């Protein structure tokens, strides 16, 4: 068809099968509902993120860890072979449309690539910059939420990827202090690019 | 069809039929050009508002009031039941397509309603946050305009809706002082989210 | 069809063959490498930019010019009529959709044109407003790049068109010194405005 479409992930947001890593290098859980188009070669992607004290995991409480304030989300649609984040199996229509089908157009501002890991910080410091106030609840007081995203080229035993990576960059530390007890829902995070493929 | 369109409002920006209401709770006659697609399941909205001091109704002239910088305006696909900025009827298509097609599927991050008014003012605190530099003429000198916009969930009569909210947010106090003429043209102001549904 | 797509410029933004006059009205060679959409009359626009030391020019060296900071760049589907930054001859899908197909729909927020010049510099202060984080080598050290980016109407030989204009604003003064060598990317860019007329 002209138009391909994916769906995946946590519509309650109440399921945490996702993976974010920190700037102190720590991995946590995370829920997410993500929905792309590829329109004739348009990938647009919406997204919600949402971390909660109860589910995100163990929290370290050195100075460095507790004060950590941005966090990288990864969408990809290489599930097997290049998926950082954990993004999980779901439904691509039409039935003749394939995941790689929303793979992002190679970045041409940037063609040094990621080392990926499964659980390594990359932190972007080039592209679009959005601003999200999250919804809180609790001790969590993050406030805005600066967004840095762009496709990103990863490179994973010889082969070169395009995902989509996310920077979160809460505007105060508060999440990851284990102290503080709450919830941070952002979102619909909406972001275009060129598709790598047509559908 | 894959592909619905829905446009409504005043492409002259001179018929003054919808309302706004402001952040002293005054009620204000607007302009406004809506043109909307839902693409296999992605709404595409692009808004124009404009304020005319001549057209805009009284303006109270206490301090609270003629301080005033903030207003809410309200996309709605429910113009009977659930339409508190007074969109228009308009022009559908293709034939077989309906307004409901036009509904944003529910905001994922909140899930308290606001209780709609037909004069009520609501202030979103949470979501996505755009910047534009306005039209003006004459004494209107509001400078740069931020806009909030979410889908957000609205209660009326045991009934839920969602609909599209814009917070617009004047820098400086002026458009609603009543010692000054003037105009404000802001747009066009564009926003993706999930759409409710297919077309 | 309902989608109709443009691709124009320099995949590996290595070719220089477009124009853009910044602040001071100087004018230089750019890369480029535009894709875009009309999707049922949604025009979708997808930019990179690209500046380097070696093949933008001569950059005069008094005060004025080597502190400029801004520059304007213009997406056109009028490639000979009114085509001020040089956008190339590219490849219209289907075959029977034309360039002029990707016309925006005129700005509602403006109505006084701009005068075409090959060389003049013009300056929106009005429209939306998105920050980027540029790729950058060298002794280049532009910082942040704020982008205002609208529809404007331009008259030139008794006709209007619109055209898509960027300003490229950077927080430094650094890229038009010529003592400093060094590139510059900006993109992808997107911006979506409603299309003058449907495919």
């Amino acid at each position: 068809t002209p138009i391909a479409t994916f769906v995946s992930g946590s519509p309650s947001l109440n399921t945490y099968n996702a993976t974010t890593v920190n700037s102190s290098a720590n991995a946590f859980s995370c829920a997410y509902y993500l929905q792309q188009w590829n329109i004739q070669g348009l990938l647009v992607t919406s997204l919600y993120l949402k971390l909660d004290s109860a589910t995100m995991g163990n929290r370290p409480g050195d100075l460095n860890s507790a004060n950590a304030k941005w966090f990288t989300f990864w969408v990809s649609a290489y599930l097997q072979q290049c998926n950082p984040s954990g993004i999980q199996a779901g439904t691509v229509s039409p039935s003749t449309a394939t995941l790689t089908d929303f793979e992002p157009m190679a970045n041409r501002s940037v063609t040094s690539p990621w080392t990926y890991s499964a659980n390594g910080y990359y932190e972007p410091s080039i592209g679009e910059f959005q601003v999200f106030s999250p919804v809180v609840t609790g001790a969590w007081n993050p406030g805005n939420i600066g967004i840095r995203v762009l496709p990103v080229p990863v490179s994973a035993s010889g082969e070169r990827y395009t995902l989509l990576c996310y920077s979160l960059q809460c505007t105060n530390a508060s999440i990851f202090n284990p102290n503080n007890s709450g919830t941070m829902i952002v979102g619909p995070v909406l972001y275009s690019c060129p598709a790598a493929s047509l559908p």
